[PDB]
């Protein structure tokens, strides 16, 4: 019946509910998934309160600092790993990138993904060590003045789903859009995400948001409100499946809260010395 | 338990759920609305059932006709008003188009809205009589190509949000983007809207993807699969509870089927009169 964490235990439900009302395929590697097309979930926001899940642990560090760095507009891979965050190294390695035909393409050069597109929309892009101050549409500088001047508007969404770009960016965006909304002093935020693997990107994505949600809250002083996580293409692995019921069965701690430490002037204020995580509580780790 | 058409139930559920729980705001222009941010709701489309509500009936000829219009790629209101579809005058006239300061546009010329970013995401908009061939990114035929050729792609989207050109549009767009999924020879489609009146705009964008997912997998040689309704503002108006309670009671019918007459050479090939619409069944019009 009731559960300390109720959101996440909904999460497990919805892994639950793939295995047991998704569709198999095999795609074209002979990779098997077990997929539902189209999911939604919501999760509390208030008093601090961050969706870090906790049956299955997510690398923090890893959403923290491509959050900073999606923010700043970047799409230098190279700056996150000299950080020693991995997670786009693949993605930007000379050998993905020739395959793509960017032969010309410096390494670590993700072209025009996430961030440039979130401060610069519509701007030529050249590449990652370009200045590209005053260029294209500052999406995230918009969607902060709407939330603070114009808090009832039905159109206060961000995108880096860009058609123009897309044939130069390494992969289209996973988060596509997110929109976000006003009610009683409160931010909420409904992200898109086309693809993910419930047991990786999926979390790691709802906690990216929630982080986001959070710091706009700061930025335009309001409190939280909800996160809404909508899938396309929800799955997970069908040689996962073991290791999946093995999450199942545990019951989720309650969520961490974030702390930001210091005032910040703006959005493109925040440093990850002054974003404190308390309570994290997870469970261990997961084998094969 | 289950209902005829447990679909149709299951939206009413949702307008039931957002006058329960949703969240008020007030005015008086006569214009409050009551609201949940997001909700999402499936619709099988097997055998032909195209989801067209039946406890209060929605307007097929304009659903229809703006489709095509969408897919012509045209950005002319009067083309519409010439088959007697009226649901863009009032956004195209004269004195609408003026107070946005496009005061030295025709009449009914919209600018670079839905079908203009459909078929040419990117190009430089001129006017509503200009041709744009070559010019942008025709979402609509990459979304086709991907489906024939690439059916496992979780990547396969379209949409006319265009930060660049939100200025020069009447209206930003309100269904913002949809992804399709390819399962079991069957084509699924997820919209997200990011406002909209559970009584009018919800139900007619329902249909109208409905159509355009029963369109594309006739060109791509599919059967139709699921259609996901994804919602951001859902919103009632305060003075039409009364009507929506009547509503609310009414047994669902069978949706109607859609039947294609000929065969298609593409997208671009269908006409009004061969798209038929059978057994739409509708309760009858709610007096107040």
């Amino acid at each position: 019946q009731v559960h300390l964490n109720q959101d996440e235990y909904k999460y497990l439900k919805q892994v639950e509910q793939i295995l047991r009302e998704g569709t198999r395929r095999d795609d074209r590697t002979g990779t098997g998934t077990i997929s539902i097309f189209g999911m939604q979930s919501k999760y509390c926001l208030r008093n601090g309160t961050i969706p870090l899940l906790t049956t299955k642990r997510v690398y923090w560090k890893g959403v923290l600092e491509e959050l900073l760095w999606f923010i700043s507009g970047s799409t230098d891979g190279k700056l996150l790993m000299e950080k020693n965050v991995k997670i786009w190294e693949k993605n930007g390695d000379r050998a993905f990138l020739d395959n793509l035909g960017f032969t010309s393409r410096e390494e670590g050069d993700l072209g025009p993904v996430y961030g440039f597109q979130w401060r610069h929309f519509g701007a030529k892009y050249v590449d990652c060590h370009t200045d590209y101050s005053g260029q294209g549409v500052d999406q995230l500088a918009e969607v902060i003045r709407q939330i603070k001047e114009q808090p009832d508007s039905r159109r206060i969404i961000m995108s880096a789903w860009n058609p123009s770009d897309l044939g130069q960016m390494v992969l289209p965006p996973c988060h596509t859009m997110c929109q976000f909304y006003v009610d009683n002093g409160e931010l909420s935020c409904q992200l898109y995400q086309r693809s993910g693997d419930m047991g990786l990107g999926v979390p790691f994505n709802l906690a990216s948001y929630g982080l986001l949600t959070h710091m706009i809250a700061k930025v335009c002083g309001l409190k939280p409100g909800t996160l809404v996580h909508t899938l396309g293409d929800a799955h997970v692995y069908s040689n996962h499946v073991d290791a999946l019921k093995i999450q199942l069965d545990r019951e989720p701690y309650a969520f961490p809260k974030i702390r930001f430490t210091r005032d910040v002037a703006s959005i493109d204020d925040f440093t990850s010395d002054m974003i404190a995580l308390d309570d994290y509580k997870c469970h261990p780790k997961i084998p094969m």
